[PDB]
């Protein structure tokens, strides 16, 4: 059974409200992984119980080499924590803060992997609800790898539903923002969100108050800088097209045609899977604990155990990828 | 009844995630023992209560010369410790870390100490299921003694099987890297791996990784330095079997299968049991408080007490050895 000690806690890679993730280090056998630490006390109050569980029994049967990998789910009295692959490359986010543009190339790149890996998700009834430039990272070599599954739902085949009102707000697609219900195509909608920061450096639609993001959302024109491609006008016109019906990828055919657009002409889609194409940028690091590409803001911050206040037993957190 | 002032303490001879183990003397007797000291705590976190009160339970009945010796087992309100012969001679570990390989002479020397041991064991229907290098320690006179018999198993006779996935990940047999149940043959396989290692000077197997340990453990094949015997590579190919039904000591007759192989051709295992082979090392210690063969990283160390956070009584922590 793994524990807390089992683990040395070396720097602090970010926090939230959610919880805290942490660089630790595997006291047996020396590797580098992130843990995120969540309170059963936040989880519970907040009304996140199935999705954090859900979050566990995903990861527990995903394999693809853009999905972040699980490796324990295990819990306390107080905690639930899941130890996981350790993306060395940090954020999208990071990096567009930092380099403010990508070019079309290198947004096609990170594009036709989100892709390969939604692809995978929505064939296995999995609808991810959560793509922003925040929950994807790099590896060391510079491939994306999607993180946090926490607002995943699964058994969501072509023409089913969803209805809970969650995403990110600047991210969430215009049919989530009316009464009942959506499907598969927020996903993919999502996609179209991150491709056009990716190329266009800002979000499609912003406001800092919500009521005014979300009539932005549902009412706004998108506009494109005048030399942005035809084809990655055309995809980006297709991923954020307001009706899902009509949105590229919200088709029967679903990633299939995403992956036949021109703005992916030059792709091998067996190529993407198989990690054959070169990264654009590789990640700098020059050890396993260097964390350049995370924020410092977390990263000066020392960790510190907070003071807490019969079985609190949660399902789906006591796995080993050993085991499974 | 035996408390933690009936002691003196004087060496930390090692320590781990466990717990740790340390010199003491005996202030009635002024004679010195190894004191394994425990934190329940941390037992019960890690859900490794039973297999701790079957370690007390084991050792209370076994007798066997290469077997450790339990003097007492006790208990306070928050940890359990066991008092036990003190290996002067330290770890095989440690003398193979230091001396690189052993000639198939004095690896053929332990390893007969070892299938006496685990004959004995099996004849009671006890597998150890932890044979390495570093459970192999050698008294004064540079015998065998086994040591931490915290992962035993016991009512386990010809054909039964076991469920726990437990072990050291670099000794783990085939079998218990498939789902379901393993057999005895588990310990021949360990054996295997020590022999390995004392006549080659590493692993079978290694990566850091246990994922690609794991795969290398089921499906890579073992190599063998060109000056091995014939017999010596019998020996290990037979312990190393994949197949625990193929393996050397798989079969319904156990340790006579291994005692009965042309390795141990020179061996008379009447002789074995009686300690009439000669060592071909003598630990070269010049008294009894001398920890030479320990590490540094260990002795080095002072003795420190922990601070902690009704009964809280573990079963089979009150025995004396001139009791029963
Ligand atoms: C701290 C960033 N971060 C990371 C990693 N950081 O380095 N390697 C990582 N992996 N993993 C997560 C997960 C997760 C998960 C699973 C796979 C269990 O679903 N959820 C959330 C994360 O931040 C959320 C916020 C933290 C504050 C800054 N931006 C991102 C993660
Ligand atoms: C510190 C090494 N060590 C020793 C002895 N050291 O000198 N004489 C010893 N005996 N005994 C144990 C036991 C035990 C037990 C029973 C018999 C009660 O089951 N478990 C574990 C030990 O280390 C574990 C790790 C400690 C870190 C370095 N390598 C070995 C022991």
């Amino acid at each position: 059974k793994v524990t807390m000690n089992d683990f040395d806690y070396l720097k602090l890679l970010g926090k939230g409200t959610f919880g805290k993730v942490i660089l630790v280090r595997e006291k047996a056998t020396g590797r580098y992984y992130a843990m995120k630490i969540l309170r059963k006390e936040v989880i519970i109050a907040k009304d996140e119980v199935a999705h954090t569980v859900t979050e566990s029994r995903v990861l527990q049967n995903t394999r693809h080499p853009f999905l972040t990998a699980l490796k324990y789910a295990f819990q306390t009295h107080d905690r639930l924590c899941f130890v996981m692959e350790y993306a060395n490359g940090g954020e999208l986010f990071f990096h567009l803060s930092r380099e403010r543009v990508f070019t079309e190339e290198r947004a096609r790149f990170y594009g036709a992997e989100i892709v390969s890996a939604l692809e995978y998700l929505h064939s296995r009834d999995v609808v991810y609800r959560d793509i922003k430039l925040e929950n994807l990272m790099l590896d060391k070599d510079g491939h994306i790898k999607i993180t946090d599954f926490g607002l995943c739902k699964e058994g969501i085949s072509d023409g089913a539903t969803m209805k809970t009102f969650c995403g990110t707000p600047e991210y969430l697609a215009p049919e989530v923002l009316e009464d009942n219900d959506y499907g598969r195509a927020v996903d993919w909608w999502g996609l179209g969100v991150v491709m056009y920061e990716m190329m266009c450096g800002r979000l499609p639609f912003y406001n800092q108050d919500h009521e005014r993001l979300f009539e932005l959302i549902l009412m706004e024109e998108i506009r494109f800088p005048r030399t942005l491609s035809p084809e990655a006008k055309s995809l980006l016109a297709g991923l954020l097209k307001k009706d899902p019906k009509q949105r590229l990828g919200g088709g029967p055919s679903d990633a299939k045609e995403v992956m036949e657009h021109r703005f992916f002409l030059s792709i091998n889609w067996q190529d993407v899977v198989q990690k054959k194409l070169l990264p654009p940028f590789k990640p700098q690091v020059t050890s396993e604990v260097d964390t350049r590409y995370f924020d410092d803001e977390f990263t000066a911050q020392s960790i510190t155990i907070t003071p807490p206040d019969q079985r609190t037993h949660f399902p789906q957190f006591d796995y080993s990828a050993s085991i499974r």
